[PDB]
């Protein structure tokens, strides 16, 4: 079903990065991919994960509604932008960690579990401490399975209500225009080491007039200055396909 | 209570404008506006039906789902914008009035009028025909009652399903940004006389950071050119409230 587009290489070898990008039309039937052995290789998900998170703190009840409010109790946190309270769509905006960690720590690891199974998340893996599995454990997740997941999510077919489907949409629209909307989510997993690198992802779907675009990248990394490029190396390859 | 803020008025006549701005912080119960009496007066919504209109659509199955596409019958429509096939949200960003008079059509009188009292949607007189009624028909509605209809949506209080609710209101983004969001409508009668105005507005809401404000602004407009001040006037008292900017 996966068709490579060698061109889209261009933009990855300009920056001396490696990495994949899979962008797939109408459906998750149609995809092309800049490199067809990366489309599937498996990758801590990092901040992608605040994606499932979030669906599963709405659904066990952790998250109470939509409105819910997340305090800051005015303790030093790791970034200045997360000293603050925050709301759903905030704390996933502005990527709270610790919002999530504690999130995570309510759902316990037999619901996170069961949850991952239903929706079929990459190796289901979640080793590594209950608030920790998706930043330095040993769940791992492809581009391939991320364009899936966000397909499912995107049709109200993820085994979660539609309501907490509905809500979490709204959380991660991140450009609006009269006949233009995306819905996108950034990860960064840190930089590790040259040999064993960190790994940057930017994973959502762009709706044109009535068509609409699922999108998953990925990229070593190993310099923090490199991170904008989760971005703009899809955004390129999305402008010259003309979805801009 | 509400109170008045008669400070916005330079934001009015500046521009030789006659209209009202309704802003309201955390709910209806803490609103301020530049002119009471014209706060309760009652307009024509226009555009701003959309909102009821598509949340009716899908309470009574005329919509058939989020993912509903309205096709372009290949017929001369007013706006090139609208001559394509549309997606809920498309309808109502483009303000496409031809997709909306067939929904209208299809709900029916005795269904939309039964809603219009559900959410207790100002005069609730529909009259002028099914299809024309928010446009030049007999319906009209005041800014308070704008705020009151956006803040029971935002809170999922209307009575129509809570999944209706949430897709009428991701359609109706206009602005996003990390922590601040923006649901938003604007209506336009059509221009009138300096004697016999038309109506334009501007309603919705901000979300900045851990915030919510309602509101609803409309003014008479007797000059096409005027259009855009639906949308200057409230934003430079939002950004004389603090809302806009830090
Ligand atoms: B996350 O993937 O998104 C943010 C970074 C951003 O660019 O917005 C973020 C994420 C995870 C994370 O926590 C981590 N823990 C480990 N062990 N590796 S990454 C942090 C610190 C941030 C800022």
């Amino acid at each position: 079903s996966i068709t490579e587009n060698t061109s889209w290489n261009k933009e990855f070898s300009a920056e001396a990065v490696n990495g994949v990008f899979v962008l797939c039309k109408s459906s998750s039937k149609s995809c092309a991919t800049n490199d067809l052995a990366r489309a599937s290789k498996e990758y801590l998900p990092a901040s992608t994960f605040k994606i499932p998170n979030a669906i599963i703190g709405l659904e066990t009840g952790v998250i109470k509604n939509e409105h819910q409010v997340f305090k800051w109790d005015g303790k030093p946190r790791a970034m200045k932008q997360w000293e603050r309270d925050l709301t759903l769509r905030g704390a996933i905006q502005v990527s709270a960690v610790p919002v999530f960690q504690q999130i995570a720590r309510e759902v316990g690891e037999v619901r996170m579990q069961k949850y991952l199974k239903k929706f079929s998340y990459g190796n289901q893996n979640i080793s590594g401490g209950i608030d920790k599995f998706w930043l330095e454990g040993q769940l791992r997740i492809s581009a391939v399975n991320q364009v899936e997941f966000l397909e499912s999510l995107y049709l109200n077919k993820l085994s979660a209500s539609k309501e907490n489907q509905l809500i979490v949409k709204e959380a991660l629209v991140t450009e609006a225009a009269p006949e233009y909307l995306v819905h996108s989510k950034t990860g960064f997993s840190g930089v590790g080491t040259e040999s064993n690198p960190g790994v940057a992802w930017w994973v959502g779907w762009v709706e044109k007039e009535t068509e609409v675009y699922f999108f998953a990248f990925n990229m070593d990394i190993d310099n923090e200055s490199k991170l904008p490029l989760r971005k703009s190396i899809p955004t390129k390859i999305m402008e010259s396909e003309g979805i801009i």
